[PDB]
């Protein structure tokens, strides 16, 4: 078999070649990214005298049709004319090339997972975590403007990128899974660690799922490790329950997949699904306190911030309150961008 007259591999990806020139314009430097969507490459745009990131979508109907949605939303966001539009990556243009839809993005710096990794997963400071938190909240507010109503659907450290290596300004990338509040088309969405209870439970979802993901992200940026690191859905839900307890009955009562994780007693309350021969793996519900994970009264996560400025007890207590409001089980009462921005965690110095 030869795929796409030899230009593609067996997984519908374009065989990237360092040094190649496309359409007398783009010089391909190297692969910088790879996912289910396809690939991302670093490239120099001769015409515009600048570096770009080119997202090369897979040559297959299903992936193309999704990227067309991605392009529509990217263009709709970039088009919008408030100054909040610059927490979102800029889609410069797109084009078809050897049967691949290619999206051209401005060149940003590296992502927040790479940033975590540069400090050997010690975490970044609470001061820097705050700056990310403020910008992300402001960006989620943009996405909430009624004319947009976009759900990113895959927030995680990897999809938040620094603008410049030496500064805190960030932008959100990868709207390849995104949708608007009307036209939702998938039930199994978000990366697992950052997946909301509503999605785990098979319930309808709105823009609040991104705020859940942000809660999880912000904690991980400061501790250096994922808050809820499930190997599968059942593990994931169980790890959430360790920190936040059994979700409220009014939600589980409307949850198509409640019985995947939970069981309903005669009296109308819910427990975790009962386990084989009692073998214990999880901490009892609500026992793994965020208060201890963050190290609120014990010098920060792992004790590593003891006797540093910008990491007081009062600072942590604020941060913890914000995060708990972000991880509200109920998407109707979970904190929303406008009100998150008014939180005491952000208040001026
Ligand atoms: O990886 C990126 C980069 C991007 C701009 C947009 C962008 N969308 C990406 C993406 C990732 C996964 C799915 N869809 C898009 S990666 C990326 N600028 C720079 N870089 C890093 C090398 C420094």
């Amino acid at each position: 078999k030869v795929y796409n007259d030899g230009y593609d591999d067996d997984n519908y990806d374009y065989i990237v070649k360092n040094g190649e020139k496309w359409m007398d314009r783009y010089e391909i430097d190297s692969l910088i990214g790879k996912g289910s969507f396809g690939q991302v490459v670093k490239a120099y745009d001769r015409v515009e005298q600048e570096w770009v990131a080119i997202k090369i979508i897979k040559n297959k109907k299903a992936f193309l049709n999704q990227a067309q949605i991605e392009v529509r939303l990217l263009e709709l966001m970039n088009k919008h004319d408030t100054e909040m539009k610059y927490y979102i990556v800029h889609l410069k243009r797109h084009f078809m090339f050897r049967n691949h839809l290619c999206l051209v993005f401005e060149m940003l710096s590296y992502n927040l997972y790479d940033l975590l990794r540069n400090t050997n997963f010690r975490g970044v400071s609470l001061n820097l975590t705050r700056k990310f938190a403020q910008q992300m909240c402001t960006a989620l507010l943009f996405l909430a403007t009624p004319e947009l109503s976009i759900i990113h659907c895959d927030l995680k450290p990897e999809n938040i990128l620094l603008c410049n290596p030496k500064r805190s300004a960030i932008k959100i990338v990868d709207f390849g899974s995104s949708c608007q509040l009307g036209q939702r088309i998938y039930q199994y969405i978000q990366s697992r660690f950052y997946r909301s209870p509503e999605v785990l439970l098979g319930m309808p979802y709105d823009l609040a799922i991104d705020m859940w993901s942000l809660g999880c992200i912000l904690v991980e940026m400061h501790t250096g490790e994922p808050l809820f690191s499930g190997a599968n859905e059942v593990d994931q839900m169980n790890k959430i329950v360790e920190v936040l307890g059994i979700p409220p009955a009014h939600i589980l009562d409307q949850a198509p997949k409640a019985r995947k994780f939970f069981e309903k007693l005669p009296d109308g309350t819910w427990n975790l699904k009962k386990t084989k021969d009692g073998k214990r793996e999880y901490k009892p519900p609500g026992t793994r306190k965020l208060h201890n994970i963050l190290g609120v009264e014990t010098g920060g996560p792992g004790g590593r911030r003891a006797g540093e400025s910008g990491h007081t007890v009062a600072d942590y207590l604020k941060f913890k309150d914000l995060i708990l409001r972000m991880l509200d089980y109920d998407p109707k009462t979970r904190i929303q961008p406008y009100y998150a921005l008014q939180h005491s965690f952000f208040k001026k110095t």
